[PDB]
């Protein structure tokens, strides 16, 4: 019989306004949590319930060390977590738990388990069954029948059951009358003993590209708030020509700032008159935002210089971009 | 015998392997399939100079908004060649230029060059000329991949894929298979008279993402002076969190007469926002993708409208661009 | 969709016909209503109040007849006027022939009903039952489509246009030529899908009797002997699922079979094989019909249909092409 | 799907078998292709054109032809790298399904396509399959018999027409594509299919009397019985769901009585996407055809009917993935 442990941080699942003791209080009403096939389970409410819109990166570090403190004895780790930021929260836990020997899924619901038509019972009762009979070592997100890898989801339907998306990589397994595991490949997966990163506060920018966008927006971040500049650029990772642009660009650079390529499409992959390139900027290849804004949060809060954090960043590291 | 006006902007479709004037003209020489019984005549118009999307600012909408203006009496259909990487952007700024427009208007041009192997050049454009001529639709719209979407509803969201774009919150107008048929998608509000083409002005408009961490200081940054306007990429149905600073920074742009409209930063879904935000002064935009509302923007700051006047604009469906 | 009143409380009629949603491990009576009163998601204030008339037997979908979509008619028929929506519960195995048929039985009708189910059993784990039911008695309270449908994961679909196309997906149904009806999410969205042709007055009930039909599949190598062999005995009606747009082998033996088919009286209509797609018509010169495109289960229910009435022939060939009641895109 | 070498010029062969494709408002077909530059850059292969005579709508096809092709292809596979097929629409399918079987140590590719509107027509899609067809035969030459279609490289025992009207005509419920084409040509990671090693061998497919069974409420056992009458060696019901069929026992008896009498009975699912799990129908000598396509089966039972084997190895091996065609427990 498989144990799991349940961290309820807060969400839509558990609203009523989020109020302490009423998601416990649902789940002893529904017996379906109890039965033989389903695994034991512990739930550990967070103090204070949080809105995930309200999370901040140090959430992310307070979640990691719970499941580090948790780690030796329980079989598998499912986060309840708010949707709004859920994709940042998987992303960031990626990064922060090297060599992982467990499952660690992190869902939620659309609508909380105390309204009509909730999707949270379900979306729970899958997390738990997929944790103790199909796991798979990596931080994942599970909504709607679908297992993904954390760091390569984002909230792409903010009002359907489907909330979440995979843009650039299938998902693990599929739930129907069975669970089949899918044949996305394994991410780069490290054994031996857990390792838990810690996290300091890092001050990053996100600029989105768009026609008409002048210099002064890169001219500000260069003031004194910014250690890193993610840019959402077109299609494959292009920019105007803009020659003032540019130049604060490398300036950026040459100040020290991590300044990454993104596409502000759903999906696709960076692919960079290499201006851009010649300014300082790296290519983030297929990375989300959300993987983008995590992975330099765990980069920047270690003992890494500037030009080491440049080229991890075009790295593979827990699976978040296709090399190549 | 119909006849199309074609607008060649510039693009990927007409590059070779970088730009080259009368390439795409030489090349399409060598198609028969163009000059078919079946098909409506057309002439081509390359612009001077050809432009990468990418470097396309929003004066660049108002030449070609004057151009169709130039033409409209004489042709019965209009394709606008354009490449990829803004297109959504320019289809949408077109939507609320022309007014009462009695004519198609088919934004459309490939992901790889009608120069290279495995174009959807020809295709699209066929298709683009073909359905101006027989299966008018009076509005601005795109087309790629068989489908033809509301223009002021269209993103880029496959960067490499051949089905680049995509209408998240509202089905295609037209599908083509073994024949080309119209949806049942309901029709945007469409005025009827003489056409109006409104000429815009250069507007300092700001693009702030919401993500966990970000600071008040950002959008005090704005406040400095470049902007009249500022668009918010929210969490799901419009949430941010709750940071007082944060909140002060929105309520002091809107003091100073900016208008600040929140978006969902997710593919799809509709923003719905007691109320922090709302009454910090920020305007819902409902499920308005962010090239509509830039352009909305744009196109609103360039007519002598009072700022209470443009705040109640943003939330009202001028042309089929948001479910009211 | 009409978006209805929820100023008063509805009373729901449940036709619990069998199907995986109340089994366990088989049927077993009573199971089904016990984890029902259970589940306290049923009983909000929020939600109608339902009454659910169990079958005797219960049925394991697969084994149902066309006289169990008379029986389920029949059931309708009694209880109209007492309810204000009907929810049939169905096995998945053949709930779209059973939608299909009502669709064309029910003449005037004024209220919704809707079929629904589940993949995996109530009590089971992961089961979609209570969500697929609680959605289904939701949506015949508040949004009171006049029409037979068919609710499965989140989405509501005409009757006659389902086909169940996924046997062990949790989005086990689709409509291949009709978008759904209504989807939920979040909120509960309407789509403006056109109108299906409606009566008025007083629910009338069109009865069926047995029909033997034949379902020819086309494939390559099949013969005129072989369609020669379904000219046997058990057969009113042939349905053809050709290839795409509705094509079939030209051979002039393949052709005279199905002339004399005709000739004799036969009604032999079209269809394609495809998940979607519409016939376009050779066969029309032997007498074959073309069914546009409607899916296998909507003809077959409605050649039920027309062949129990007392009509010609040509009567019965000319409304299979004609839309009845919306299982079919006219020209 | 392996990544070939382009260092050296191609040379593929194309089976112009008839089919939408060629078709007008003999000889049409190539001289349109002469008058395509794209089908004559330097980063395309060289091809040559046999046009079959006559040629045919595929829907007219029957195994003969299957025949036809497969001789085709062996008589000119020392010749040519690689070998794409023209073919109708309407059974494409079938034709890709049926080759699978048939060619062992297959060590080179072979792709069917066709399009859904004429090379004739405006607005044809023909040109574009083709062209993406003969690219991919000589740089992605997966040693499989394939069929590609809007911009999709599909395993063929896998596929079926499923939209009629659409330019996405086919696919593969129960797996996901070989191959992707956009900007650029990925690759997915679909797990290889069984191989041989060798010269290419063609098994020899004859026309065999299979009968067609779909259960739908109120088939009578009338069905069966008659289809017990001649016309059958084996016998595909297309059930409910994961293979369910009605519990009758007539039903069950004529069922049994045709796996007594030597036919091979499979059971499949009518279903477009989904596994057989079957008990009934078990005990009564019916074979459980898991995810298998009709097509796949069809084409399956002609090709092991045809081969040296008694009824009890055929009706083991209809249920084990000689080709790619099912998934394994
Ligand atoms: N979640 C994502 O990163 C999606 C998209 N690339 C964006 O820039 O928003
Ligand atoms: N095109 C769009 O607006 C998509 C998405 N809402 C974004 O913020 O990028
Ligand atoms: N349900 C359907 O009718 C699907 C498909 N046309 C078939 O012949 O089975
Ligand atoms: N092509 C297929 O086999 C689809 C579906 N299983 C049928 O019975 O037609």
């Amino acid at each position: 019989k498989k144990s799991i442990y349940v961290a309820y941080t807060g969400g839509t699942i558990g609203m009523q306004i989020p109020v302490s003791g009423h998601l416990q209080r649902q789940l002893a009403l529904m017996p379906e949590f109890h039965r033989p096939e389903m695994p034991d389970f512990t739930i550990h409410e967070y103090t204070p319930l949080m809105d995930s819109s309200d999370m901040t990166p140090e959430d992310w570090q307070h979640i990691a060390e719970d499941i580090k403190a948790h780690y030796d004895d329980y079989d598998g780790f499912v986060i309840l977590h708010g949707t709004d930021t859920m994709a940042y929260t998987a992303s960031a836990l990626s990064f922060m738990l090297e060599n992982l020997g467990k499952p660690v899924i992190v869902t939620g619901s659309q609508i909380p388990l105390a309204e009509l038509r909730s999707d949270g019972q379900i979306n729970l009762l899958n997390a738990l069954y997929v944790a103790a009979n199909y796991p798979i070592n990596e931080v994942t997100l599970f909504f709607n029948n679908r297992l993904y890898r954390g760091n390569r989801t984002a909230k792409a339907h903010a009002d359907g059951f489907d909330a979440f998306a995979s843009p650039n990589l299938p998902p693990l397994l599929e739930a129907g009358i069975h669970i089949r595991r899918l044949n996305t490949p394994p991410a780069p997966h490290g054994e031996g003993e857990l390792i838990v990163h810690p996290i300091t506060p890092q001050p990053i920018g996100v600029v989105t590209i768009y026609p008409g966008i002048s210099a002064d927006v890169v001219r500000n971040f260069l003031r004194q708030p910014v250690k890193a500049l993610i840019l959402r650029s077109y299609g494959v990772g292009n920019a105007p020509q803009n020659k003032a642009f540019l130049q604060e660009l490398q300036e950026a650079s040459d100040r020290g700032i991590v300044v990454v390529n993104l596409t502000q499409c759903m999906s696709g992959k960076v692919n960079m008159g290499n201006a851009l390139a010649h300014a300082g900027v790296i290519g983030g290849a297929d990375m989300t935002v959300e993987a983008t804004l995590t992975k330099l949060h765990y980069l920047l809060s270690q003992e890494l210089d500037t030009e080491t954090i440049r080229k991890a960043m075009s790295q593979n590291l827990r699976g978040e971009l296709t090399p190549d």
